[PDB]
């Protein structure tokens, strides 16, 4: 009577092994149907997880998780893994607050061998587990599932070199859905049909106990209102994403400046560069999932007179920290960073929240940092960055902004804030996403000033000296960690001016933020409009 | 009458081309002699530069620098490059303050195509220059010299993938001195004799104008008081490097704790692990020049119950920022970081000064940060780190400390500072290298307290509340940038306690520090003993 008679009896991998191999194809058909029925919601990596159903079924049929360790790279392809490991009932609330993560998470289950979200980490983790295993006299199996895209990552390729050097027992499954390792010293098997679960089982049985590292190359298939040219995605009629504002802006700019060259690390759609790549094909570069290569290639362009734009998510820019510091900042090169997904991104959780860029970028000499309040101010920053010396970073959140007409290119002096609401008793300093909350919080409140602190590096020391000298209390708000971010920048400046007003630093706490909506995270962090109103009341302002 | 009749007439590459090819072997003999005579000083990469004399001679004989761009990876092997490009007279003062850099530097000469010091950047820079070249209608040559070691770096391997993808004109010389690229899509030539300058010229002439990227694989030879078991180097009889203190410490510790596993990214000697690798061969790992792999492999060990120790220089830890954040900190893993070369390192200049770790580590949740004042306190921190949950970082400078007897393992509570000199009027907060200056500065001065702020994360909030509440002024000193470091941490804590004393944040300015002794840099930065005395006088303390 049920659509999934086999899955209904499978509560874990030890129930899976009770089936016959001839029943595994029928199980893979149930798993694809289950993934579609429950995970056809918005913003779910449906195609990748569907493509990996057969390899995950065969791995759990052959190996003995949780004693055997199965590692997924990125982790977006492991919905069938979660379904087969006692989390079938939780798939309906995946990525929701209080539910299971969209990626594998060590805290979530003994079956999740690594916490992942960033790509290319599985191989180095697997090597560490294999080395620890041999240092403990144990012989459990270590297996890693890495896609063709993740394999291009630098830390995946380097780890391959070391894995072939140590010669320890481990299995690497290359999940290749885009339709050689002799110098590494690694056993190579394949390519084989990545959707033949019975054939996959046969192979894994006869590979998983061999000596030394092995790569099993499998081939799988990817996925077995108003239009937006930037992201190539249809959006609400009223919507206008920051990614789309950037895409339109840089597409316009490049029409008049042939020095502009846009580099992305395999995120053309997310960063909003679909239209750009078609209008300016001689000025668009995709370096794969290698943020390190994106920034240093841009530096090489800047050395030869170009004005490169690195489009990159805040969380991924973390991968290129040293390239920003060493390859860009030391010679003060003309690299512009347009940083999408700044701040809390929400449902993707701790591995993707970009709440650190105002901290690690700020400590790099010469790197200017700006936060636009709307699309016009984004274009002003982009125009300034593309026409002045040295590196500039422009960070904006995931979300929408007001659409601006073409040809809007204001002139702004970099480093100048702007007062948005009069008032000198309590003054709130906030830029970007935090500024939305601040204006909302102090909307009616007289004497509560609001300043668009749209530049984090440098600060507007003139306005901060004037405001800090006469304000009773200051409130800094940032979609960033409170440690070493915009709040710390204000305190460093005030102290060096020997100004000592009361200051309340509002931001993300020194704690990783689990998956949940950004509105929920900002409410619990204390930066949304009601929480700012609470701080205003603790400071003695009459709040309703 | 002169030892170098040929070199005496060579003031630049256009004079080199006037020679006959039969004179090039004699020139390479002059260049080796010149490098030995002038660069046989202390701490110079003599062997690497000697090994690359023939390839550098042939490249400059064939190419037309500065219009042609020759890129060196790391840059330690390019002494003959500097000699052939008008800097022969400056080799006597190389790495000295006011002299030329030990590596290539764009600011130094039009012949230095990239500023380097960290490894594996040449390939991505070369790709950017080649892309910029083609985007400008120009046809100059782009050539990169990368060693076998640098080629194992992740960003070198990933860049190789993209270089083979773009198919642009460029030459990569693999300088292989440690005695395959079909999937990349790159032309492969070699291996050839890397010391046959005439044969090298012949090849470069017939390769440098071909289409697409080419790899020229050459084979070269590496280098054509009391003993210290840690670094394997003889040192002054009274000396005792921090690297040697760490090596002895972890060698002792691992004898009693089999969970301890030491990972280094190809810096066994510098980190002081020569003896360790011989006493504990089943607990020592070398991952090549891949800091990214070192940290994530350690995370994989920590997931399997081990207590890994990542030994790594502060400047190189910058390469593993995201791996510390994403792979270690998110699940609060038991990874201990022993961070050598913390602070200003001196003669190696801007590419090596480790003055950022107290800033980028501090913004990562759960990462504890300690600064030992001597070897006993280092062992106390190492013992604490290896027996408590979560990640810990321990940073120490290049330099010497007092030698401690074996079996010294004090118990310290992590997060507790210690008052070293009484006094409550002005209190100086300083740890590690900065604490040496502070104790020196306030040695005789009564009422000037000195606190060993040996923990940056967390701060000793109890002592800081007491001291900040009653002190007239505070002075924070750190061998770190003043932006977001220990000074900012103190200000963030004081502000959240609503304590507003006068504070002077002393540290490295928000500017890269050129090559010079650490004593000179600290004097100009304002953290040495006389500069602290100057700050004490500006605060009203009677100073001699
Ligand atoms: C989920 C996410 O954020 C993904 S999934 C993905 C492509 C992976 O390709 P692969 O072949 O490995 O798998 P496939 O798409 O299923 O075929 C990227 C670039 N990203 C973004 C990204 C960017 N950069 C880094 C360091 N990590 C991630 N996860
Ligand atoms: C100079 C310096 O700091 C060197 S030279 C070197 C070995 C390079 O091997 P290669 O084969 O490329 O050249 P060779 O030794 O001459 O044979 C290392 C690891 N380091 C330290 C180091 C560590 N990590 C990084 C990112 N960069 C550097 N420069
Ligand atoms: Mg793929
Ligand atoms: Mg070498
Ligand atoms: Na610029
Ligand atoms: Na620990």
């Amino acid at each position: 009577t049920s659509d999934t008679p086999l899955l209904d009896q499978i509560h874990g991998p030890k129930d899976l092994k009770r089936l016959s191999r001839e029943q595994l194809p029928a199980l893979t058909e149930e798993l694809r149907g289950e993934i579609v029925r429950v995970c056809s919601r918005g913003g779910l990596h449906l195609a990748s997880s569907l493509g990996a159903v057969d390899i995950i079924t065969a791995l759990h049929y052959v190996l003995d998780s949780p004693r055997d360790r199965i590692l997924f790279d990125v982790g977006h392809q492991a919905y069938a893994h979660k379904i087969l490991t006692g989390r079938r009932d939780q798939m309906a609330d995946i990525k929701k607050e209080g539910g299971i993560s969209g990626f594998t998470k060590v805290s979530e289950s003994e079956h999740d061998a690594i916490t992942v979200g960033h790509a290319s980490t599985s191989l180095a983790n697997a090597l560490g587990m294999a080395l620890a295993r041999d240092a403990q006299g144990k012989d459990f199996h270590v297996a890693a599932v890495i896609g063709d895209g993740s394999l291009t990552g630098g830390m995946a390729l380097a780890a391959l070199n070391t894995i072939g050097d140590m010669g320890r027992k481990m299995l690497i499954v290359l999940n290749d859905n885009e339709m050689p390792f002799a110098a590494m010293g690694v056993r190579y098997v394949g390519p084989v049909d990545g959707h033949n679960v019975q054939e996959l089982v046969w192979l894994l049985e006869r590979l998983v106990d061999l000596d030394g590292p092995t790569i099993l190359h499998i081939v799988t298939t990817k996925g077995k209102a108003k239009f937006d040219p930037a992201t190539g995605e249809y959006v609400p009629s009223s919507a206008y994403s920051w990614s789309a504002a950037f895409g339109e802006a840089v597409t316009e700019w490049a029409k008049t400046d042939p020095r502009t060259f846009v580099v992305t690390p395999a995120m053309r759609e997310g960063s909003g560069l679909v239209e750009f790549s078609r209008v300016h094909p001689h000025r668009y570069l995709d370096v794969g999932i290698a943020e390190e290569v994106a920034v240093t290639t841009a530096a090489g362009m800047a050395l030869q007179g170009m004005r490169p734009v690195v489009a990159i998510y805040s969380t991924f820019l973390q991968r290129a920290y040293d390239q920003v510091l060493h390859d860009v900042a030391i010679e003060h090169l003309n690299v512009t960073f347009c940083i999408d997904r700044a701040g809390i991104v929400g449902a993707d959780g701790a591995t993707h929240n970009g709440v650190f860029d105002l901290s690690f970028l700020r400590s790099i000499p010469g790197v200017r940092i700006g936060l636009p309040k709307d699309a016009a101010e984004l274009r002003g920053m982009l125009k300034y960055a593309q026409t002045h010396d040295g590196p500039f970073a422009i960070r904006y959140p995931r979300g929408n902004t007001a659409q601006v007409p073409a040809g809007t290119w204001p002139d702004l002096k970099w480093g100048e804030w702007e007062r948005l609401k009069g008032g000198d008793d309590v003054v709130i300093l906030a830029g970007g996403k935090a500024l939305d909350y601040a204006l909302k919080a102090a909307e009616d409140l007289p004497g509560v000033g609001v300043v668009n602190a749209r530049f984090v590096k440098p600060l507007d020391e003139e306005m901060l000296r004037e405001v800090g000298g006469r304000a009773r209390a200051l409130i800094t708000v940032e979609d960033n960690t409170v440690v070493g971010g915009f709040g710390g920048a204000v305190l460093e400046a005030l102290n060096s001016m020997n100004l000592h007003p009361t200051v309340r630093v509002l931001g993300i706490p020194d704690e990783f933020q689990e998956h949940a909506t950004a509105e929920s995270v900002h409410a619990r962090a204390g930066i949304d409009a009601p929480a700012i109103r609470t701080v205003l009341a603790e400071l003695g302002v009459d709040v309703p």
